[PDB]
């Protein structure tokens, strides 16, 4: 009976076995648009991802992974609201059974119909195991998408996934650039927070663009298509893999825009 996003093990069980789940910096968040401050003090983000070594891809049974090879100073995130400079290291998506919900942020209660989560850790704790045990361990990079225009950036990705249809399928998956997924504007929220999935650890600084990627309804209908289940089990579709809004309590958003 391990957590999931069911009636009988989705969010609302994940405190009993993860207690930080009740915590005073869990994510996701309601971001609110005429709270966050803007800050002049923030920096332009800088993505440098041209030298992006992508290895495989996998169904874990709550998501797929993108996995990168991190062993060398390649892909990284730096600037904006960060000290230092933060390795990728996977992405991943959260979408739903329907256009209408699918995001793990909202921005003024809006729901998106999926989010990509660009994951980095700080090159400062070696690697991600142990940067998952500091404040300041991650840096994720979310990026809202809607339903409208495809993204052919996406595409190769949409096509890998009857491949790795049930949980525990992996397929190498290399020369993916993840460039191809970002959107024009850098304009940005952030906030400190956590891993949205357990360990719900709180080690996480989040940088949620603002303009939203667009992506085609045959995109999103092949994630839908997934499976939670592994091989010869019963199916139960990969959908509503999200966690919903969680309190903000003693936490600023700041905008990295007027
Ligand atoms: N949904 S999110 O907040 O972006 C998020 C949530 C959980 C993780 N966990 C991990 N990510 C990568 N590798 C490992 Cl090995 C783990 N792990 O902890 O298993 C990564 C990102
Ligand atoms: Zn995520």
């Amino acid at each position: 009976h391990h957590w999931g996003y069911g009636k009988h093990n989705g969010p609302e069980h994940w405190h009993k076995d993860f207690p930080i789940a009740k915590g005073e910096r869990q994510s996701p968040v309601d971001i609110d648009t005429h709270t966050a401050k803007y800050d002049p003090s923030l920096k332009p983000l800088s993505v440098s991802y041209d030298q992006a070594t992508s290895l495989r891809i996998l169904n874990n049974g709550h998501a797929f992974n993108v996995e990168f090879d991190d062993s060398q100073d390649k892909a990284v995130l730096k600037g904006g609201p960060l000290d230092g400079t933060y390795r990728l290291i996977q992405f991943h998506f959260h979408w739903g059974s329907l256009d209408g919900q699918g995001s793990e942020h909202t921005v003024d209660k809006k729901k998106y119909a999926a989010e990509l989560h660009l994951v980095h850790w700080n090159t400062k704790y070696g690697d991600f195991g142990k940067a998952v045990q500091q404040p300041d361990g991650l840096a994720v990079l979310g990026i809202f998408l809607k339903v409208g225009s495809a993204k052919p950036g996406l595409q190769k990705v949409v096509d890998v996934l009857d491949s790795i249809k049930t949980k525990g399928k992996s397929a190498d998956f290399t020369n993916f650039d993840p460039r191809g997924l970002l959107p024009e504007s850098l304009d940005y929220w952030t906030y400190p927070g956590s891993l949205t999935t357990p360990p719900l650890l709180e080690c996480v600084t989040w940088i949620v663009l603002k303009e939203p990627i667009s992506v085609s309804s045959e995109q999103v209908l092949k994630f839908r298509k997934l499976n939670f289940n592994g091989e010869g089990e019963p199916e139960e579709l990969m959908v509503d893999n999200w966690r919903p809004a969680q309190p903000l309590k003693n936490r600023q958003i700041k905008a990295s825009f007027k």
